[PDB]
């Protein structure tokens, strides 16, 4: 009934320095960053001090300001680089920096973040290689605590969250409903599927009157309300009525970082079978 | 009531025709068909012939029997060609040949079947450039007969079909419920949408205990019975109850080769400029 991520997290990354120890990868991630985004930050240094741990080398290069050009050029040189596996950019970038073109010039298997189109594309081709942290760690989830073949809706339609994690749920016999703020009828679809997630960065959003005591409730939000951190779910009034639910902090967030480092080592794998 | 096709096929050719006139191309699509089959034939000469009438140049290259290896290299010779601007493979094909590893080695800007991994990517990202033709053909009849930002239930999950499409109704505000043959209960989310894609290939599949007078058919299955040709859904049935419904043929089927020859054009204008 209450869906923790932590042990979740630490299985997975026990089950990954498993793989590294006995397969002799020294996988290598870096990561840029533009400004001084805290949540970036402290998302950058969760990947450090895992990837250490689990014995994957990670490193942040901070930028103050960078011109298309120079940074353009990094990443191709990170490209080239053999003993890079892994590039990651961190978010969010400033103004009239896009994400979705910037990060296509790195090679799909150096894509760890996974949202470049030729990942993407995979994803929709059901030939999963590198998958997006989130919509992974919300199917780690469901793995974790037993919950398959399931409708889902989805309340959320970016290329981050919701479209990607239709396409993994699809990929693994779940039926899908996605929905997003343009839909007139959120509830009835809702309280209709055994699970919702959502992810609509909104408080108080889910309230009992969008699920039924079958629900399980997968809170992919983050919001700050009060110097506290608090996800998309009245995630009080819902723990007493459904039949499990994510809390925030401590449901997928836990993972998120853990996954970054999961396409990491295939990443690095694919790169020694394949180069 | 019926939701035909021919008009909107007719119509997008037209708007092709001054597309190549108001800047000037000369588009050329390759296909590539390996084997005997009745209907990649008939499809592939569908396209040879509106292409003609548009100003596309397509041409086929039929072969009874050859190697990866060869095909492969074909592939690499149409694709560093210039003045080829579209490439495509017709299906099905000889077995162990995967379709989709063969697609991956024609650039995604001359990938007019659009079922490449980056234009799949694309589509996701709400970027689409070049998308696949059935798909599209779901979304021209939407279209054209007014059923703008509804509930869609989409009854398939191939990339060929559902795939594509749940990204390209959600790149376009509709929302979207997708099942396949491991959904436990269809008929109570078909039910509940507006509008119902089917594309299960099973004569008799759409019947009407899983739909609703304010329901929509479009119908994508193409099944053959007594030599007679047949969609998914029970269209006499359908036809009185339901609000709109495709026939088969005639539906969707119509705008199928034209919207290959749209991407072709689209791939045309996109190399020019690159
Ligand atoms: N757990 C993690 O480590 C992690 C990782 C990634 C994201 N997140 C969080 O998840 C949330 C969304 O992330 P994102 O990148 O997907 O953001 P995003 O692009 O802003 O997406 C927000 C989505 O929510 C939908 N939405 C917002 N308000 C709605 C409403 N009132 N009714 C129905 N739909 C509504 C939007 O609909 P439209 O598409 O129509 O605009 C959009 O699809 C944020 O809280 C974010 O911080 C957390
Ligand atoms: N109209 C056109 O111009 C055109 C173009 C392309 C395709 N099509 C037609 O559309 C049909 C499907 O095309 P495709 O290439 O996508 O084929 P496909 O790959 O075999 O897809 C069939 C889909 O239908 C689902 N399905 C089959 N039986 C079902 C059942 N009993 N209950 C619920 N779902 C069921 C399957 O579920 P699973 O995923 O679980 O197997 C699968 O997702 C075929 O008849 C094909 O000829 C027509």
């Amino acid at each position: 009934k209450i869906l923790r991520g932590e042990e979740i997290a630490e299985k997975k990354a026990e089950n990954l320095h498993g793989i590294i120890e006995r397969s002799g990868l020294e996988p290598s991630l870096k990561l840029i960053q533009i400004g001084d985004n805290e949540a970036a930050s402290i998302y950058a240094r969760a990947k450090i001090r895992r990837g250490k741990k689990i014995g994957i080398a990670v490193d942040l290069e901070k930028y103050d300001d960078i011109s298309m050009k120079d940074l353009l050029k990094r990443i191709d040189d990170l490209a080239k680089d053999p003993q890079i596996n892994g590039i990651m950019i961190e978010n969010p970038l400033p103004k009239g920096f896009d994400y979705y073109e910037i990060v296509r010039n790195i090679p799909y298997y150096k894509d760890v973040d996974a949202l470049s189109p030729y990942n993407q594309g995979l994803i929709a081709l059901n030939r999963e290689f590198l998958v997006p942290a989130t919509p992974r760690a919300v199917i780690d989830i469901m793995d974790y605590y037993g919950y398959h073949e399931n409708t889902v809706t989805i309340v959320n339609r970016s290329p981050v969250v919701g479209r990607p994690l239709s396409m993994m749920l699809l990929n693994r016999n779940y039926t899908v409903s996605v929905c997003h703020s343009k839909t007139k009828d959120i509830g009835s679809m809702t309280r209709s599927s055994k699970i919702v997630v959502v992810a609509v960065g909104r408080p108080g959003f889910l309230n009992r009157e969008m699920v039924t005591p079958g629900s399980v409730v997968i809170d992919v939000g983050i919001n700050y309300v009060n110097d506290k951190v608090v996800g998309d779910a009245n995630f009080e009034d819902l723990s007493e009525y459904v039949e499990a639910i994510t809390p925030v902090p401590g449901g997928v967030g836990p993972i998120t970082a853990t996954n970054i480092l999961e396409n990491v080592v295939k990443a690095a794998e694919f790169q020694k079978n394949n180069l």
